[PDB]
């Protein structure tokens, strides 16, 4: 969670595309799903990146709708963005014990208990937080047995970004649920 803004320039494909699905919250503008293999991942826009300006227009106050008509109106060769690093999100490291744990319940993404004397209690995880990531990659649909397999298969430091509930289920509102599993850019990022 890069505690900072920064500039993105995206650039329209073939279609038209840049493969992103904007929702308003609280008179700001946020990443509600980048597709996997569009401008939006390349440049690398992450789920709940807040979008400050579009072309250097101030988002606050637009609905969804006129964000989408905005992306929708650009001279496609150049969109300059500006965005704030996930900024309802926040990022927890912890170590695997002998037995591969790192000490929590979640269920449908949703931590639900913390494990006495584990490294998700001395890191202070939270319950009712969704997990938006783990090790940078995102997981937002994703069945519980991948995101298992995900945790089992990452190395003995893990590393997760989380978001209040609330927020979450704020953010996803009004995108059924085989969509976010479908289409949301669950990739490693490309060097």
């Amino acid at each position: 969670i890069k505690q900072g803004i920064r500039e993105v320039i995206l650039c329209k494909d073939q279609d038209g595309k840049i493969g992103l699905r904007l929702k308003s919250i609280d008179n700001g503008i946020f990443v509600q799903l980048v597709q996997a293999n569009s401008p939006a991942s390349l440049v690398g826009l992450r789920f709940g990146d807040q979008v400050l300006q579009i072309n250097g227009e101030n988002c606050a106050g637009w609905s969804s709708d006129k964000a989408h008509k905005v992306l929708k109106q650009a001279f496609g060769e150049k969109i300059t963005m500006t965005i704030r690093d996930r900024p309802f999100e926040r990022t927890i490291t912890m170590h695997k014990d002998s037995t591969g744990h790192v000490g929590f319940i979640f269920k449908n993404g949703k931590i639900t208990s913390i494990v006495k004397d584990s490294s998700a209690a001395r890191n202070g995880l939270l319950t009712e937080h969704n997990i938006c990531e783990i090790n940078g990659q995102n997981v937002i649909g994703l069945k519980d047995s991948q995101i298992a397999d995900i945790l089992s298969t990452s190395g003995t430091v893990v590393t997760i970004t989380i978001m209040p509930a609330f927020i979450f289920e704020h953010i996803i509102k009004r995108m059924a649920p085989s969509i976010m599993k479908s289409l949301m850019d669950h990739t490693i990022p490309e060097v």
